[PDB]
């Protein structure tokens, strides 16, 4: 550790190349994307077998004996799967091959085209329900397959085709058709847009077409599906219905995807993907003209998958929620109020259901004071999450392959506050799948979320930081070895555990001094803080504290001699960081850090004198105290100061920094302080250690028990958490890299307190946390 192993480091992604080729890839991603967001590319999505059957079926409208358009058929013609099925070959899903297979059989059929297909077909169809032997076998099923599977499996039995129409399967699919048809709302079928237009092909007995128009699109679509689409065009010669099967065609060609447009959904999976992949600071432009474009479709009623969509989805609107507000746009937590009744999202596909959710439940912990939908959010996803951790549909052949228990274990147990930002990226490259499949009317994917690209330059952009990082803990572990400071032996040595505090969430590259100064800054305070509320004498303490007031070095010949030491260096740090912040500023600050060094170690002092006095202090004294006096204000600002490039006016700092008000870094020592008190007061008070937040309180109250202290520490960590986030996030004209230094080091600070069960903090794991962050490379 420390020293030893730092200087043991020699990362080959320091060298200016990988930096180059990482720029490559910045250009080649840009221009991967231009279609999507500025261009007319949008919607990149895979072919649907099946609904490119459903538009073959159209006859011409010229009224003649054959498909209007042919060139679905030649495709279909020429994409049939060496097994007989049709779909995508990667990835191999039964109710998928099976629900498109049938499909393709009867269009092919319909035209008296393609024999050798036809024969290959039925039998992959056969051959496969065959080995159904009971539910668990069935593996995770695509949209609405259960209504849709047995209407056509009943067209194919019209023609007497050679299927096991008798099998049992079949005659449970039947049952769960009759079950979901039986919740449905038929009258309001035609009045209120609802799921089941997304597959009206599957409901053709039911369904009025003469007052179908309308819930149809804007666009002409039902729900944006060209299968639904198709079938309704067939019953009614609708022209607006036409007009979107032609503009899918114009865009795809010879083939259809089973949702069109995408549009919002893409732009915001490309968005999550580059964030949580870490490398969002290469694509600012990118980011915020797709969400620029989300933004000018956000509604008071929600979002769907596409623009077009007349009724929101919960997956889209819970996503784009999220990651508008994270983008410092201005949302309101009452569009959840369009998932509601009398929170429901029950019903849909598996796959759907739980991404929809998972979507809300981060989306719940981005929430501003006030906002109890997100508190009640938050925990209805939460038990809809652990319970889907429970359904056998999360343990299907599909999901299991997917990681999708995993997944949703990991969201559960992961806090966005209590959060390493560089681990969660390392995390994050780990996980994400170039080829990732996902489901609806047919399997797909968005290649513009989904590729290669993203991850090669995720996994080496992290290298590169990570590199640069270690060279700047030698340049640490250096200075630290010839400051003086490792002469405290009542102190323990910590510039590895310090640097980590900011170098895991303000890690970019021209930061570097920001990280240095800090860890000297907090360096310096552990040995401040174990000589004040530990080591030191009151009257020694009384002592330094004087010498704190009058600034002068030739005093400290009154001090003892470990005083005179740690004051020269005190005095040195201080001045150091001034005229970093003084250079980067461009205006006066030593005066500004020195009242607030006073500030910091009078408070100290105060502290000390409850410690000799055996004083327990009322909880609004010990909190009054403990905001001035844990620290974080002064090292916050020793950091924030001397970010490169970033200008502080005093009016703009006065927006973050203010003793006495609920700006950030008050914020941040106000959560920091009670916090550890949950973290860690249950040592403390078996070691017989002066009383914290819980003691005072139980001081206040005689009555209350233990517990109920406890949960009132809680009770004012919550609200602070969420003024935290509001401050960080809310718009104004404080340099934004200076809010999120402030914000990513209280969230840092968070993890090594989260969890607080009383007992102390785990050393282990700050160590493992260090190991993944700061030591051990991805391998490439
Ligand atoms: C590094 C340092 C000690 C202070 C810098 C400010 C920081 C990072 C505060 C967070 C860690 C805490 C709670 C230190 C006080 S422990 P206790 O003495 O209150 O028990
Ligand atoms: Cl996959
Ligand atoms: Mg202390
Ligand atoms: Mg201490
Ligand atoms: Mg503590």
């Amino acid at each position: 550790w420390g020293y030893d192993l730092v200087h043991s480091l020699k990362s080959p992604y320091i060298d200016s190349s990988y930096r180059e080729r990482a720029e490559v890839l910045v250009s080649e991603i840009k221009a991967m994307l231009n279609p999507a967001i500025t261009g007319d590319g949008e919607s990149m999505i895979t072919p649907s077998a099946y609904d490119t059957a459903w538009v073959a079926r159209v006859p011409a409208i010229d009224g003649s004996a054959r498909p209007q358009f042919p060139q679905t058929v030649d495709w279909i013609l020429k994409n049939q799967l060496k097994d007989g099925s049709w779909g995508i070959q990667s990835h191999f899903l039964l109710s998928d091959r099976l629900l498109a297979t049938l499909s393709c059989v009867l269009v092919l059929l319909k035209w008296n085209v393609g024999d050798l297909q036809v024969e290959q077909g039925i039998e992959f169809i056969k051959s496969n329900l065959e080995l159904v032997k009971d539910e668990t076998d069935q593996d995770s099923l695509v949209t609405d397959f259960e209504i849709i599977f047995p209407s056509l499996l009943r067209e194919a039995q019209s023609l007497r085709l050679g299927l096991p129409y008798d099998l049992p399967y079949i005659h449970l699919l039947q049952t769960k058709r009759q079950e979901r048809l039986a919740k449905l709302s038929r009258e309001e079928i035609y009045a209120v847009p609802s799921p089941l237009l997304y597959s009206l092909e599957g409901i053709q007995d039911i369904v009025e077409w003469e007052r179908i128009m309308e819930v149809q699109s804007q666009d002409g679509s039902f729900l944006s599906s060209p299968a639904s689409t198709a079938c309704v065009f067939m019953h009614t010669g609708d022209a607006k219905c036409l007009e979107f099967l032609n503009s899918v065609m114009i865009k795809f060609g010879n083939f259809v995807p089973c949702l069109y447009p995408v549009d919002l959904l893409e732009r915001l999976l490309i968005v999550d993907n580059i964030v949580r992949l870490g490398i969002y600071r290469h694509f600012e432009k990118e980011i915020k003209e797709a969400l620029d474009y989300v933004y000018r479709h956000w509604n008071e009623r929600g979002i769907g998958w596409g623009r077009l969509n007349p009724i929101a989805d919960l997956e889209t609107t819970a996503l784009g929620f999220r990651l508008l507000r994270l983008h410092r746009y201005n949302v309101s937590p009452a569009i959840f109020d369009n998932f509601k009744d009398a929170f429901i999202c029950s019903t849909g596909q598996f796959n759907k259901d739980v991404a929809s959710m998972l979507n809300l439940y981060r989306a719940s912990q981005l929430a501003f004071p006030g906002e109890n939908i997100l508190d009640e959010a938050k925990s209805f996803a939460t038990k809809y999450l652990r319970e889907a951790l429970e359904k056998s549909e999360t343990s299907s052949a599909w999901n299991n392959k997917q990681n999708l228990s995993q997944e949703i274990k990991y969201a559960l147990k992961t806090s966005w506050h209590a959060s390493v930002p560089r681990v969660e990226a390392k995390r994050y490259c780990q996980v994400y799948r170039p080829d990732y499949a996902r489901i609806a009317k047919c399997v797909y994917k968005l290649p513009y979320v989904n590729n290669e690209k993203f991850l090669e330059l995720g996994k080496l952009d992290f290298n590169i930081i990570q590199s640069i990082h270690q060279e700047e803990m030698k340049n640490v572990t250096s200075w630290f070895r010839d400051s003086g400071l490792p002469l405290f032996t009542f102190a323990r040595e910590r510039p590895l555990e310090f640097y980590f505090l900011v170098a895991a969430g303000t890690y970019e590259p021209q930061y570097a001094k920001c990280r240095f100064l800090f860890t000297k800054v907090a360096c310096l305070q552990t040995v401040l803080d174990d000589m004040y509320d530990t080591y030191g004498t009151l009257d020694e303490l009384k002592l330094f504290t004087e010498a704190v007031r009058r600034w002068d070095l030739s005093f400290t010949e009154n001090l003892p001699d470990y005083m005179k030491l740690c004051y020269q260096i005190y005095y040195d740090i201080v001045h150091e960081v001034a005229w970093e912040a003084e250079k980067e500023q461009g205006r006066e600050l030593v005066s500004f850090f020195r009242k607030g060094w006073e500030d910091y170690l009078l408070g100290y002092y105060e502290e000390a004198e409850w410690l000799a006095a055996e004083y327990v202090p009322t909880l609004d004294e010990y909190i009054k105290n403990g905001i001035t006096s844990i620290g974080q204000r002064i090292l916050l600002l020793s950091g924030v100061l001397i970010m490169d490039g970033q200008l502080l006016s005093q009016e703009a700092l006065e927006k973050v920094d203010y003793p006495g008000r609920r700006v950030l870094t008050e914020l941040n020592s106000l959560i920091s302080r009670l916090a550890d008190d949950t973290k860690t007061y249950k040592a403390e008070k078996a070691r017989g250690e002066l009383a914290s937040s819980i003691e005072c309180y139980m001081k206040d109250h005689p009555e209350c028990t233990e517990e109920e202290a406890l949960d009132h520490i809680y009770s004012i960590l919550e609200p602070a958490v969420k003024e935290l986030t509001r401050e960080f996030l809310k718009p104004d004209d404080v340099p934004f890299a200076c809010k999120k230094m402030l914000f990513e080091e209280t969230r840092v600070t968070m993890v090594i307190f989260k969890d607080g069960d009383g007992f102390g903090v785990s050393k282990l794991e700050v160590k493992d946390h260090i190991k993944e962050c700061l030591i051990e490379p991805l391998p490439l």
